[PDB]
């Protein structure tokens, strides 16, 4: 049922009442960021992966770009961009905000996250790095990125970015933190104590721990998705 | 007044209630749109220029990244990155909201400004262009990426990108097409139509028109600022 939908599948039916859809793919960050925003509100919703190495046309009569996320509900609206897919799902659905209601408060998470937005660039280039040069240079780029985010819990204090209970700017960037392992970056959280801890609390999160995916899963994603395999996205079934 | 504050100047007094600060640059397109914002509210406010090419190192204790715009409040807090800033005002102050309240109208607008956030870059590789040759192929840059716009007035087949009425999106691009003229790209908008009429609706602004720089008067900031002029904020006085 998690198998993703490549060139020639059918585009899918309507979006059943009471129940918002996401287009996904089980090994892009940027999605995870919307289905943890969606699992700690409780929505409802069901998913459609896109074989992102080999993608149905009718998918960009979804998102012009062709990316993921993108979110459809019951009357056929659609939203893409993971970060208004996430701040759209706070609004628009019951629970405890994961946003502050306070302007001041909610424009620090923004601007954390602006703190963060060369991260998912960086890693980018990461995976695709050769000798142990490229690398420790590498190394030296994500370590000033980290202590851009040190500085802030340092600052505020607290147990998470946006306080001591975990908020959305947490699932936001947690993502990147995610593979941060699995892509042998570590010892780039070392001289970012508060960093490092965070990272430790996140694991412990329910809704974090129901969506971690293991690191030979990606690490067997990575391999494929690195090769262009079309089989990538569906790297386990 | 309107003159800037570069290195060796002191750094500012706290911001008197009821009254926001601006910290600008009079030829800045992302902090015109803070200003649009600030005019479009009637919320009373002080500017600060800086002095961009020269500034003042306590600055950086306004913004870490150094850049304009920034809003400082009497409680002494500070919000950067233009969006953010807009966004800000219009949860904080009284007035017509120039964001809807209904999330998926939201996420639209939102949508469209991911749309257009190509420009700004563009527009920045373009005042770098040296023969006819680079023009031409900056022009066809824009080209690609006014259409982008013009399909969604094309479906929404209302004045303004958010409605009939003016609204958050609109000013927050506008400032980069109030640029299209001294910049020699209008012929970028030839083959988008309603983009063209687009402009000359916001022209017509109130708010627009009361912010609204001088083709003579930009034309002289760039050629000091090209030239990396301490004077060039300053061009006008
Ligand atoms: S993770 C897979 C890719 N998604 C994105 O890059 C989302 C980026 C947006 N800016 C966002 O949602 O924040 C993806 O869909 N790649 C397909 C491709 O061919 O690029
Ligand atoms: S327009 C002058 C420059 N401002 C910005 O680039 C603002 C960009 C932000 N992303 C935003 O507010 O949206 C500026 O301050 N330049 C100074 C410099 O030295 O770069």
């Amino acid at each position: 049922s998690a198998r993703s939908l490549g060139k020639g599948s059918a585009p899918p039916g309507p979006v059943p009442e009471g129940s918002i859809r996401i287009y996904s793919m089980r090994f892009c960050p940027f999605a995870e960021r919307t289905r943890l925003v969606l699992k700690a509100k409780g929505i409802r919703h069901e998913v459609i992966n896109i074989n992102l190495k080999n993608k149905p046309e009718w998918f960009f009569k979804k998102n012009p770009f062709g990316l993921v996320p993108v979110l459809e509900n019951s009357q056929g609206q659609l939203i893409y961009e993971s970060a208004i897919t996430c701040e759209y799902l706070d609004e628009a659905y019951p629970g405890k905000k994961l946003l502050p209601d306070d302007p001041y408060e909610k424009a620090c998470q923004k601007m954390i996250l602006e703190l963060f937005s060369k991260v998912p660039s960086l890693v980018g280039s990461f995976i695709r790095s050769q000798n142990k040069e490229d690398y420790a240079g590498l190394k030296e780029e994500f370590r000033k990125e980290f202590t851009k985010l040190e500085e802030v819990l340092t600052n505020k204090k607290t147990t998470f970015f946006g306080g001591n209970s975990i908020s959305m700017i947490d699932y936001l960037i947690w993502p990147w933190f995610e593979r941060l392992e699995a892509m042998k970056l570590n010892e780039c959280v070392d001289h970012t104590p508060k960093l490092k801890l965070w990272m430790a609390a996140m694991k412990e999160d329910p809704t974090v721990s129901a969506l971690l995916t293991s690191e030979k899963d990606w690490q067997g994603f990575l391999e494929l998705y690195l090769q262009n395999s079309p089989e990538a996205c569906d790297y386990g079934l």
